[PDB]
């Protein structure tokens, strides 16, 4: 609560912004007292220089160089623009020091399409209030009570009255302040929900012009773009009740500066040049206080923009912390009752147990839906277990840091995703060490990729593009397996790594990944059991409970199930021939 | 080349903010000259309501009037703003309605990533311009013209000698003026690369987490941060550049009004006060000179915004042209020598010829990297084809407009790709019709989704979240499958759709295919040879060459290479008991 605190808190966590900032404050004041001082001296000035000719002649470089002087308050609005973006960009290392270290549950919580535009289209809002209306309100602030300062010596009543009438601005803008920070939030998140929506239709451009979805998605998308141009007018409609609110504040402390003044007209108004020059002064005082009405509607803006980002950077990441590196990784990992689900309701593993051997092939099959990548995603920590907790060696997993299990474990997704780069910047990846050229193009023989990728420029980038789509659906696959094997790990993890590949492939990469992967622990999922028959162990999965578990002629022979499945799959290729 | 003429040209294509700023441009107009105005009353309107009390009670609401009058020009601001915001709105729809339009090719070119920046980050640099600086720039020319005009019947010389001094203005902001293109050229370019490597990253947040690369990608993206912070800096290094030399170019002016102020200092400034005078008002008019510069810089820099977005509107979309709707779907599709190159030089189709019989099963079976999905993308016109083209009937396929061809043909993808929201928004997508819910269902059932889509909280919407993430690797594969069974299209043609599900739901959804598309047209590829062994034809794709062509019998003995190609299956499946 109290916004102005957090805001504050998260501007000054991008310090050195601190700096110079003072500097600048210093040339705005100064600047602003020689605006205050020109036309004191400007006409008594030209009296005073009459001999405009021998003025000029010597003294008159004066008048220039003062003017160069105002040349030098020009460093002071570049001096806050330097530091006004190093805090926006202060702002966004923090967020993108914070979003990738977020666990994935977040992820899968709320769409991170959403998050990339809180990080690049909200710290720009927060832009044009450091940029220019800090100064406005510096400069409007200072102006305005030297001319209270100047009043008050003109007179000790009416400047009571006026400094009565602005509390009454204060109590009849604080409404359109919450109207602006309500606004501004509304603004922000359709903004960050319209750069969601469409960063998930476009890299999805085929299956809009082959759905023939190119009409509707126009219309969902032109449905995005009206809910911010009202909400892009409505904050404009706004803004636009400060200029005569403010004025209308002003008209009350005329009739203010009438009412006592009729009310004291008779001793004061003796002087009624000071009346006139106090009313005069009225005026010269209105111009600085819409200035600080638009700085504080600014600044109520702004904070609706980030009241939104104020929370992302408050959610626990998750890193290295016992730091007790693993030393061995070659020891059999014992699942004890092990059950977890995404939401808190329902349970997608009802107390799984199970024993991965060390250097075996434990293969965990099951038909879909049952909870399988689940339960990888189980035993690579991307989770964490709601049940009891995996081991190594009568040790729970949650005793060894992070940093020093996922580097052990090499682990290929059902999708394999690529990123956008060269085939160098995808096969060794994060890969602290320089490759040597020689380890990228073992790996990828070991998973035969070396053959398609010496037809193309080279490993050199055939650029794979926005998720991998300039290369084939195998292609990626291979790519895939072969970052898996780069980094060379005692626990090899295959979420089905040759489903989408052809058979000689198939038969390629099992004989390069078994004449490799002999002396460590592997776990591969079989969609088509005809890839794992000579696996060690195997587990048969089914929604979410492990229904057999042992080799596969033991429980072909002992699960009725798990026959039929193999059964159907014989038949097909036993009616391949005939 | 002008760029101006093409910016406003791209303005003008948003025709409704063209009628109420002509209201906006008057009021703002005639608050000029009551600005211009207020001082000459003001001051004998002191001499003359020297009253005091009589004044103020009948004509002194005048007094308070006016101000609110000065209310009614805070509407002009309003304005400005509301058809400023319908202006950057009316660009968004246009790219929205060219993004989706663009032939897919373009999109293999340019990753749309960025174009996504494009369209979201641009246009809101243009609405600073628009909404301010236009009103700027329009107040600052009427002040200058009328204190043009002001000293010029002051003096007849001394206004030739400023307006001589302009155009020296106009050629030292000229440089200005081209530094601020350049600068908010590369800064837009920058912030849409940025945007695109952090949208390609964190949606492939397991890969980052399981990789231990969440310190080089925060590298990664810090070094994108930094080539804002520097285009972020020089750019305001530049607009510094305005503040000294406007000044510098009436320091001229000065010398000038000096030097002949010296040279006719005989004849004239007997009237002293008239040179005095003329000072005064050069002082006036340098305001809103700098009111000018700023305008035009902005200008400029709105230019190098948009002159990377005022050429996606020039891509020439593609969309139904011929209007030859199709008639019978029902005819052979035949394959003249065609040949088809992603990029011009690498050829990947090489005079392929092929005849899909019309109502029979034909598979496209071969290696990986072999052109199986290219082989698709030509048959459903996605690309067109740099050889001889597709038929029907002897007809060629360019004869049929698109929106007769994709609304026939039913394409399941080799990724299956989904979209963020429910499950009835991706099992029906773009279709025109109310979809009632017993076709959803007998579309879900006949892919063996009814199943799995009942035990969550239903059709209605288990999220799939972004890239369908909240579902399985199998799960979405029997949803795009699902989808191209509601269409209920003439020409199925499924890219491995039964790639990463398990034996027992390929054996089920291909019973309910078979059931489902006898009568009609069916093109699946086949990655393992047991689920099109009963094909019609079959299609052996090897580098973009037709290898063998025929029934599985006469092929495989005819053909040595399936044959290996089927062996080693049948040798995984005949070890598989044994
Ligand atoms: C939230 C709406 N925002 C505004 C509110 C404003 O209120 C104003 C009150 C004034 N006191 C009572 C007269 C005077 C003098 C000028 C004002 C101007 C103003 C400033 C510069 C040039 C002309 C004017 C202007 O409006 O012309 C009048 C000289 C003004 C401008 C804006 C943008
Ligand atoms: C590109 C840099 N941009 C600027 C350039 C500027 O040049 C100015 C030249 C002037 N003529 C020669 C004296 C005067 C009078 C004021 C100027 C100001 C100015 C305007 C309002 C209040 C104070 C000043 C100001 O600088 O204080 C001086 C009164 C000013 C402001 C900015 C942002
Ligand atoms: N955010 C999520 N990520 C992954 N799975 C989720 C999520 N939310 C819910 N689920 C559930 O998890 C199950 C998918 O995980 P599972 O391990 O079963 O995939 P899988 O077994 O690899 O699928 P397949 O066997 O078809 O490859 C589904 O039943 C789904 O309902
Ligand atoms: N933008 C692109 N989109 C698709 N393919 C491309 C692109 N650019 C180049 N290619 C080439 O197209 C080939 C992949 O298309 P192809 O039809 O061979 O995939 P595929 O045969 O379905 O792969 P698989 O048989 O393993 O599923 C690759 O050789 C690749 O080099
Ligand atoms: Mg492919
Ligand atoms: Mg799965």
């Amino acid at each position: 609560k109290s916004k102005l605190k957090p805001f504050f808190a998260l501007v000054r966590r991008t310090n050195p912004s601190y700096g110079k900032l003072a500097f600048a404050l210093a040339l705005s004041v100064v600047t602003t007292l020689v605006s205050l001082l020109i036309p004191l001296l400007t006409k008594q000035l030209v009296d005073g220089f009459s001999m405009s000719n021998l003025s000029g002649t010597q003294i008159g470089l004066i008048a220039l160089v003062f003017f160069v002087q105002a040349g030098l308050s020009a460093y002071a609005t570049y001096a806050l623009n330097y530091n006004g973006q190093k805090i926006i960009s202060g702002l966004r290392e923090l967020l993108w020091k914070k979003l990738i270290k977020l666990p994935v549950s977040y992820f899968d919580t709320n769409a991170s399409g959403e998050t990339v535009s809180r990080v690049t289209n909200d710290t720009m809002v927060v832009k044009e209030l450091i940029t220019t209306h800090i100064s406005g309100f510096i400069t409007g602030i200072i102006s305005v009570i030297g001319s209270l300062t100047i009043l008050f010596i003109m007179n000790w009543k009416l400047t009571l009255l006026v400094l009565v009438v602005v509390p009454l601005a204060a109590l009849i803008l604080v409404p359109i302040g919450r109207k602006m920070f309500s606004i501004s939030r509304e603004t922000q998140d359709e903004t960050a929900r319209f750069t969601g929506l469409l960063n998930q239709i476009l890299p999805e451009i085929r299956l809009v012009k082959a759905s023939n979805a190119e009409d509707v998605e126009y219309g969902r998308g032109k449905m995005g773009i009206s809910s911010l141009f009202k909400l892009g007018v409505r904050e404009a409609k706004v803004q636009s009740l400060v200029g005569p609110l403010i004025s209308l504040v002003l008209m009350a402390a005329l009739v203010a500066v009438i009412g006592y003044g009729g009310m004291q007209v008779s001793s004061g108004e003796l002087t009624a040049g000071a009346l006139v020059a106090f009313i005069l002064y009225l005026f010269q005082i209105i111009m600085p206080m819409g200035q600080i009405t638009t700085f504080f509607t600014q600044l109520q803006k702004s904070i609706g923009a980030t009241e939104r980002m104020i929370e992302i950077l408050a959610e626990e990441e998750e890193d290295t912390v016992t730091g007790k590196q693993i030393e061995n990784a070659h020891l059999p990992i014992q699942l004890d009752r092990v059950s977890f689900g995404y939401k808190p309701d329902q349970l997608i593993l009802k107390e799984v147990s199970a024993v991965i051997e060390a250097g075996k092939v434990t293969a965990i099959v099951g038909p879909s839906g049952g909870g399988k990548t689940t339960l990888f995603k189980l035993l690579e920590r991307f989770y964490s277990p709601t049940a009891g907790t995996i081991r190594l060696g009568d040790e729970p997993v949650d005793t060894y840091s992070l940093e020093s299990w996922r580097e052990h474990i090499g682990y290929v997704s059902q999708e394999s995703p690529l990123m956008s780069g060269t085939i160098r910047e995808n096969i060794c990846y994060g890969l602290e060490r320089d490759v040597t050229d020689a380890e990228i193009e073992k790996a990828a023989e070991m998973a035969y990729a070396l053959n398609f990728i010496k037809e193309l420029p080279n490993q050199f980038d055939t650029e794979v593009g926005e998720r991998g789509i300039m290369l084939s659906g195998g292609q990626r696959q291979r790519i895939a397996i072969a970052r898996a094997l780069l980094r060379n790990p005692s626990i090899l993890m295959l979420d089905a790594a040759t489903s989408s590949l052809d058979s000689q492939s198939e038969k390629s990469v099992q004989q390069a990944l078994e004449v490799l992967m002999e002396g460590r622990t592997t776990i591969v999922i079989a969609h088509r059991l005809s890839t794992v028959v000579d696996a060690d162990q195997l587990l048969f999965v089914e929604k979410g409970e492990i229904t057999g578990r042992g080799t596969h002629h033991e429980l072909m022979a002992s699960h009725g199930l798990y026959r039929d499945f193999a059964e159907q799959q014989l038949k097909m290729n036993a009616d391949l021939e005939n």
